């Protein structure tokens, strides 16, 4: 994974491509373009253009690069987000508490029991099946990170 | 993974406990240790409480029940968001646009390109070291949705 400070390095020259997500956009994918041509035949839209002009000129190649900017620049914001929230955690139950993943499985099972006990309404076969797999990715995260701090778990 | 109404019926229930977020805590913690007496030893400050009566008279106890479904709560939201944002991402790229692994590797190098051309204050050896493993674990996550879909590319 990355670094805190990693993260913030890439959020921070994020920002600077937010104030012309456009021109960076079409930089990017003309740079694709040009470089790996067989990507430009991908896109039904635009494998049409033969030249860097006839790239530049293209409102919906400008359009088009906005949409896959955004898009990435708001999975990479989510998931600094989500690791900064995720590692202190993992970091204190791998070193501090020795927590193995055998112990998270016993807590997931006792969440499981108690909404099934307590939320019947709200917890019907097909959202408890939602839950037990929603709790095993996060034994599955924390499993990672274990790994990535060598604690057998 | 989860399908989008799996997410949100985490979501609702999920909801339900943050309503007596207390009495859950405490609930999930005695159905553990009364499941698991084993856990029970991890925990200097609960391992003496011998039966349910003893554990729900402990304000200890149920404070640390807190602490613990609020920090699960917050990652298991930020899952759901971070999943319905790039779930169909993934779906779109594997099944209608055909978009080989390879192919997000070639954007990525691009876009590495216009940030060093463009942002090169911003954007020094580390700062794209960061960026080159951002984009990495952005590609895994599709590649691992795409591993799930069947799609090889
Ligand atoms: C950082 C990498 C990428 C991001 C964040 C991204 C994002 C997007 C988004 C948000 C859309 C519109 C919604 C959708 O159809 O899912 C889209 C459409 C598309 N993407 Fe990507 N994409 C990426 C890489 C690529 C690459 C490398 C290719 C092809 C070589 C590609 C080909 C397409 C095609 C063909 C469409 C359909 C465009 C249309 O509507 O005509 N994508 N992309
Ligand atoms: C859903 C699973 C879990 C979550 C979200 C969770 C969360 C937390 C949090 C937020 C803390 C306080 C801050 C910290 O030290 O990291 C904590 C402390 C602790 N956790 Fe966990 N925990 C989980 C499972 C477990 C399990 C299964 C055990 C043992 C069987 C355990 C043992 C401990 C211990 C011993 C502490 C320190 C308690 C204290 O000194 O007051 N945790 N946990
Ligand atoms: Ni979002
Ligand atoms: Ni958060
Ligand atoms: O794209
Ligand atoms: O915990």
């Amino acid at each position: 994974g990355l670094s805190d400070g990693e993260w913030q390095q890439v959020l921070n020259v994020w920002g600077k491509v937010e104030a012309d997500i456009a021109g960076h956009g079409q930089e990017v994918l003309i740079r694709l373009f040009t470089g790996h041509p067989e990507t430009l035949e991908k896109f039904d839209k635009f494998k049409h253009l033969k030249t860097e002009a006839e790239m530049k000129a293209s409102e919906d190649l400008k359009k088009h690069g906005t949409v896959v900017l955004t898009a990435l620049g708001g999975i990479l914001k989510h998931k600094a987000h989500a690791e900064a929230e995720l590692k202190p955690l993992a970091q204190s139950h791998a070193t501090k508490h020795k927590i193995p993943i055998k112990y998270l499985e016993f807590i997931s099972d006792a969440i499981i029991h108690v909404l099934h006990s307590k939320h019947p309404g709200d917890f019907g076969a097909d959202a408890q099946g939602a839950m037990t797999k929603a709790l095993e990715l996060f034994r599955n995260d924390i499993a990672a990170k274990y790994k990535e701090l060598g604690f057998q778990g």
